[PDB]
């Protein structure tokens, strides 16, 4: 589970 700086 990995995801980009918010917005
Ligand atoms: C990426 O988005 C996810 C889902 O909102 C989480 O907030 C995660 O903490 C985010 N990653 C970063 C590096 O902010
Ligand atoms: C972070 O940016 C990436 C593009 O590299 C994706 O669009 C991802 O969906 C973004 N995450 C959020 C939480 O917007």
């Amino acid at each position: 589970p990995t995801t980009t700086p918010l917005k």
